[PDB]
């Protein structure tokens, strides 16, 4: 090949489109692991963890991957709070699998003074919750966003998302919070950390265009889009920015090219 | 000098306001030099070549230092463009220095149909000028936005800056611009590269907080603050969020931490 060296994949719409699998996608990883090519999963679904994912992966799905290979928005919130080190009190507003994983990291549930707040998607949010992070918030605590989706895919349609319910705090505090997922930097720096290539050699793949392909323009990356998932084929051309590579099933995509 | 092993520290505002120099500035570098810790300029300031300011920071403020250590938007501006490699016509908007250097790399003036269209600070800005490239971004040029800050600091005052032409295009098109220059990342990632040393050890220095110590919380940089140049002492008590340390002059800072 001498190409693309490394592989940077979301996860819903693009390998598994909510509990119904995508034939292509599943031999696109396939193909991965054959060719012993060098790829990491990138989501800003911070509800559930590496481990439960890679799972729900070999279990619903028939794909087989280590819980390593499934970089999540949760994995960079905890290394920029690392890496910001302001004191280890915390305040979350999100599922289990980013409270869990934030305290396992090292912090201190803290719903007075914290030195961050991280607000996530939480589908038991409640009024008090909100209050504790502005009141929180007000005090000097830093305001983290997990990721800008202000949707999220689900059996009963498009619910409000992580970025909605960071907008809420925002509003509430007049604060901008520090996103960390997709598109932005934060969560691509660290993913192509793991991946091991330089982002010259590595290519985004999603299917959706304002996180997926912005990730890779707003980063400095070669972007594939899929017309498989949200954006349709339809809306290809009118996209503000053309990606990199235009497919509609990952089939269509071979690693010489 | 255990703690920070590398400084990136800001210009206007720090090393010199105006014409008038800061005495504490100049301290500030001769110690670096002294100490043989590595350092960085970067300013979002566009309307000079680093070799410009290097010339006229040696002969006008007895500040020798080789243009390599001048780190600009622009130059980070170019290596986005390049990364991004897109085509290789342009359309841009701002003073002579920012237009130049672009041209002077290996781009093409294109006002009709370039590949890229860099929106800057210009103070001749002109309504002809934003259609340019209100069209230009309407046929899939990628809009690039120099710099967010919305003001600048000037004889007369307070007057719009990069931020509010961006702004002033993006309303026009509609279509939100890749910002290149503090606090974003672009920059930032750029500016550690020319550093050398690793993030951890470094530590960003600056006069303004939404320029300088926002570039250093939103990208996980110690912070240091000089209440000389536009944010006074006054207003660190009601700060969103503290910089790492502050300080009301470079000399109050001393290297062992």
């Amino acid at each position: 090949s001498l190409d693309y060296q490394g592989y940077l994949i979301d996860l819903d719409g693009t390998i598994y489109l909510g509990k119904e699998p995508i034939p292509a996608g599943k031999r696109f990883v396939e193909r991965l692991q054959e060719k012993d090519l060098p790829f990491l999963f990138v989501t800003n679904n911070t509800t559930k963890s590496p481990e439960t994912v890679a799972q729900r992966l070999a279990n619903e799905f028939d794909i087989h991957v280590p819980a390593s290979l499934v970089y999540t928005a949760t994995l960079a919130t905890i290394d920029y709070m690392k890496e910001a080190n302001r004191g280890k009190k915390v305040f979350v507003i999100g599922e289990a699998g980013l409270i869990d994983l934030i305290l396992e990291a090292g912090f201190e549930w803290d719903e007075t003074n914290p030195d961050y707040v991280v607000v996530g998607l939480d589908t038991e949010l409640s009024y008090e919750k909100v209050v504790l992070a502005t009141l929180a918030i007000q005090k000097g605590a830093l305001f983290i966003g997990t990721n800008p989706d202000k949707n999220i895919p689900t059996e009963r349609g498009l619910l409000p998302g992580a970025g909605s319910v960071v907008t809420f705090v925002e509003t509430a505090t007049q604060t901008k919070p520090v996103y960390i997922g997709k598109p932005k930097a934060i969560i691509m720096e660290r993913a192509i950390a793991h991946l091991g290539v330089e982002k010259e050699q590595v290519i985004m793949v999603g299917d959706n265009y304002e996180t997926d392909i912005q990730s890779g323009i707003q980063n400095g990356i070669d972007s594939l889009l899929v017309t498989s998932g949200f954006t349709p084929k339809s809306a290809v051309p009118t996209l503000p920015t053309p990606p990199t590579y235009v497919v509609d099933s990952l089939d269509e995509w071979t690693f010489e090219g």
